[PDB]
């Protein structure tokens, strides 16, 4: 009946920089599915108390989410593309793992994740 502490987007004791890649997860990837039908499920943590998922957190313990992509990508919390691709996979697998195959949520992150996979395919070269 409580959530966690969000994941960080802000962390002064990490390095950070801003590289055309991370710029194009922005501009492309990001406004790309945050925009989309499907996205509002993801544009946030989950909040497992109003969805009443008491088990949501017991399963995920790599909680991400859009939301907080948005704002570490936003925030240049990130070092490399690699850091920012893996927090998005990690938001699909986590629906991944929490559904069934066929659940509406995982259609949704499905939707998503071949737009993030055709968006990922044309991520510049540094
Ligand atoms: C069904 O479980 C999930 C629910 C959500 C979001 C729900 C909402 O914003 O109402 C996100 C991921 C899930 O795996």
């Amino acid at each position: 009946s409580m959530n966690p502490p969000p994941p960080e987007t802000s962390n002064p004791n990490k390095p950070k920089r801003q590289t055309n890649q991370l710029q194009y997860l922005l501009r492309v990837v990001l406004k790309t599915l945050w925009k989309h039908q499907f996205a509002w499920p993801f544009q946030q943590p989950v909040d497992a108390v109003k969805l009443n998922l008491p088990d949501y957190y017991k399963i995920i313990k790599t909680p991400m989410d859009m939301g907080t992509i948005k704002k570490r990508l936003e925030n240049n919390y990130y070092w490399n593309a690699q850091e920012c691709i893996q927090d998005f996979n990690t938001m699909f697998t986590n629906c991944y793992i929490y559904n069934k195959p066929g659940d509406d949520i995982v259609l949704m992150a499905e939707a998503l994740e071949k737009l993030f996979l055709q968006k990922i395919n044309e991520l510049p070269t540094e």
